[PDB]
């Protein structure tokens, strides 16, 4: 088994901005999820070798994680909040796609997602 390369967090010819909605995604939306007791599986790319989950990346073709999302926010990778919000949703969705209802990991994802939804509710106007 092998892990793929992680998602890129740097791309010089990608257009970037530092919008207030994007400043908010880092300061409220990501920093809220990051500190949570259930954040740890989501803090780095899934290591399918360490976990002995050789199927992971045969199933999940758009991996995403908060380690990547954090690096993207810090390295001003994004153009808009919707690109960043899409990364969060991809992260949650991947978890639900790969894992069975009632798995501990799904309960963890579901806790974080509740907060995530609660924070994006008060995303400022651009
Ligand atoms: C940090 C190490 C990880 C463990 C797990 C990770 S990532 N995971 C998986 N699917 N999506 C994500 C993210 C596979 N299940 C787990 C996992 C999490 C909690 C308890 C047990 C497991 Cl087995």
């Amino acid at each position: 088994s092998m892990n793929p390369p992680p998602p890129e967090t740097s791309n010089p010819n990608k257009p970037k901005r530092q919008t207030n909605q994007l400043q908010y995604l880092l300061r409220v939306v990501l920093k809220t999820l990051w500190k949570h007791q259930f954040a740890w599986p989501f803090q780095q790319p899934v290591d399918a070798v360490k976990l002995n989950l050789p199927d992971y990346y045969k199933i999940i073709k758009t991996p995403m994680d908060m380690g990547t999302i954090k690096k993207r926010l810090e390295n001003n990778y994004y153009w808009n909040a919707q690109e960043c919000i899409q990364d969060f949703n991809t992260m949650f969705t991947n978890c639900y796609i790969y894992n069975k209802p009632g798995d501990d990991i799904v309960l963890m994802a579901e806790a974080l997602e509740k907060l995530f939804l609660q924070k994006i509710n008060e995303l400022p106007t651009e």
